[PDB]
């Protein structure tokens, strides 16, 4: 149920050029996980019942960066600002979603389709919509299913975003990477979740919740067995996340 907007040829050209510049920058600075986190924190505030929040460029505002879940993302916004300045025609909304797509590509992940045309909105959403790492399955369905409108499959596939990056005790309080190879986008998140706790590696309560829910667990097992199936489901879920509230039929 998407009807994407028309954008000018100049807009399209800037998208193409920004994608290239983002690849080089993200690779050089080793910041793919942070850019994926930025894209996710931008989009995951959407509430389908009120049509508020979502990937509309608001995360750059001080009021939204002040949300406690957003500890550390001020760094991401500042890192990208000089590059955004080379592409004045793009919305911030598009630019941050494009950075998220590129972060997955450059770490070896699937090619997530991208459609331009998000408009920047003035008003940030209220604090509190992003999921709590200490809660379990019911909470995950309330946030991704009831608020965002994604499926059970999308929840499990998107949790695999933790295959890259790490938590920090100065940001969330949790500490360490989920995988041995935190700059490579692979299915290691799921093989680690299955094999249990291992000193040096993180599992959040929210990650463990996938192991004991009757619907999530068979999807974990599938993605741990079959990286290609993970990639296909991941790309569909990321595209839906990046488009919440946008171009809805
Ligand atoms: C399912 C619920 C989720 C919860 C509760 C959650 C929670 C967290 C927490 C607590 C952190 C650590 C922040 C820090 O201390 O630096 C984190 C990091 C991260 N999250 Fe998730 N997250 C979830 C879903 C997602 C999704 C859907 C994505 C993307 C598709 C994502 C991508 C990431 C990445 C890449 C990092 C690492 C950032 C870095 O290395 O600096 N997360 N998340
Ligand atoms: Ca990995």
């Amino acid at each position: 149920g998407k009807s994407y907007p028309t954008v000018s040829a100049d807009y399209q050209k800037a998208v193409e050029k920004a994608k290239k510049k983002l690849r080089g920058f993200i690779a050089e600075k080793r910041c793919a996980p942070l850019m994926l986190r930025l894209a996710w924190h931008s989009a995951g505030t959407f509430d389908k019942g009120t049509k508020t929040g979502g990937p509309f460029g608001t995360i750059k505002h001080p009021a939204e960066l002040a949300h406690s879940a957003n500890n550390g993302l001020d760094i991401a916004v500042r890192l990208l600002e000089p590059l955004k300045a080379e592409f004045p025609i793009l919305s911030y909304a598009d630019f941050y979603q494009l950075a998220g797509v590129v972060a997955v590509e450059v770490t070896g992940g699937p090619e997530v389709p991208f459609h331009p045309g998000r408009e920047d909105k003035p008003e940030p959403p209220p604090e509190g919509r992003l999921p709590d790492a200490t809660k379990g399955s019911d909470h995950l369905r309330d946030v991704f299913g009831k608020a965002m409108g994604l499926t059970d499959q999308d929840i499990v596939a998107l949790s695999g975003g933790h295959t890259i990056g790490a938590a920090h005790k100065e940001r969330s309080g949790f500490e360490g990477p989920w995988t041995s190879n935190p700059l490579i986008f692979d299915n290691s998140y799921f093989t680690e979740l299955l094999s249990g706790e291992k000193e040096g590696l993180l599992q959040l309560p929210s990650d463990k919740a996938l192991l004991s829910d009757p619907v999530f667990r068979p999807l974990v097992d599938k993605y741990a067995a079959d990286e290609d199936a993970f990639f296909a489901d991941y790309a569909e879920a990321h595209q839906k996340l990046s488009e919440l509230g946008f171009a809805d039929a």
